[PDB]
């Protein structure tokens, strides 16, 4: 969840928002073994309910997200239950697991290509425009994230755009991302220089993939 | 329907057959002008209810269809409804009508290209691809025609496959077609020559596209 600010001037402005749990549990082995555990329902839980209880009156926010990058598990299935109980004007998205599991009303998956295949077991990344289509499948596509802009990137915008406009079940996605997440460092002069990953002692690091 | 012998070889050497009522209506305006008048729904049904009669023992048979190019019509509803109460164990097929009609359990359209949508008015040609994806759509697609092979034709023929290959709900489809219509002349020498539309004062004729 932003800043309380974000969705007034969302709701001013004129932006759709996807408001999003603070839960990520993207280290673990697997990576549902947190969100699986009837341990952490509590915790995970109040991330939430309490987020429902602050901006469930924004008219910006269309969309709520159980969190990222957390595997699928059961604590995801009971908290996808408890909003459409709650609030039963907006869907409630969640990509972990598959991007087209039971805790989603959208399939959102990240960085699904537009016609190739990626078969991953157990998690593959179908091209989107088999996705729709896939036996029993009936729900909109929207990519969570698509289109990573690192560095002199978004090669290929253009074909997912295509697609989006041809199919009507495509109904878009969000770039990622924004903005760069490099922090201002001073050299021996004084003057300002963009860092990223290990530019402050930190180790182990992610280098450049901040930005 | 075919020659009764027909469906024996298709039994014995293993072919899947589409069994087909003989009616086609394709030089009327509009196409469905007598497929949706009840007073010629009399000679359509026999049509159709003589075909199942004869032809519902044979194993070749998977999927009977009610004709060819007739536009959809009410009486294409009553018959479709006719089969599916008397032979459950087949699917019933037909094109008429924009290829996705109530009275087809398939998606049979013709000439549908890969990826290129057609928008015809009242009966278009979505890519095959995209027409299994459209809101609500559920059913399998088989062309019932595609691959137009007039000549110097099946370019392009591998895209096909490979989205079919791709695409568990693209299952396949019926080439047009297996052999030329040509017919035998004799010229003065009398020698045997392959001859087509006009070659025998018929006028007004189709010349090549008997082939
Ligand atoms: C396969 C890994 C790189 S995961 C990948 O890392 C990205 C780095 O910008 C983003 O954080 C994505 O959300 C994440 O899926
Ligand atoms: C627009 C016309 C060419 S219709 C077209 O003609 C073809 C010619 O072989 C086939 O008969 C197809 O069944 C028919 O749809
Ligand atoms: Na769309
Ligand atoms: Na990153
Ligand atoms: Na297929
Ligand atoms: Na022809």
């Amino acid at each position: 969840p932003n800043h309380p600010l974000w969705y007034t001037l969302c709701d001013r402005y004129g932006l759709y928002v996807v408001d999003e749990a603070n839960i990520e549990t993207h280290g673990m082995v697997p990576m549902n073994r947190l969100t699986d555990d009837p341990r952490w329902l509590p915790a995970m839980s109040e991330r939430v309910t309490r987020m429902v209880q602050r901006d469930r009156n924004h008219p910006s926010v269309i969309i709520w997200s159980l969190g990222s990058e957390s595997g699928h598990g059961a604590n995801h299935d009971a908290l996808y239950r408890w909003i459409k109980s709650v609030d039963p004007s907006r869907p409630v998205q969640y990509e972990g697991g598959g991007a087209d599991t039971t805790a989603t009303d959208i399939i959102c998956p990240m960085y699904a290509r537009v016609d190739e295949d990626q078969p991953f077991p157990a998690v593959p990344k179908w091209s989107i425009k088999k996705w729709l289509s896939l036996p029993g499948e009936t729900r909109p596509l929207i990519l969570c994230e698509y289109a990573h802009a690192m560095g002199n990137s978004l090669g290929g915008f253009a074909k997912y755009w295509q697609a989006f406009r041809q199919y009507p079940r495509l109904q878009g996605g969000f770039v990622w991302d924004w903005v760069d997440q490099s922090l201002i460092k001073y050299d021996e002069n004084g003057n300002p220089w963009s860092a990223y990953g290990g530019d402050f002692g930190d180790t182990p690091n992610d280098r450049q993939f901040c930005m």
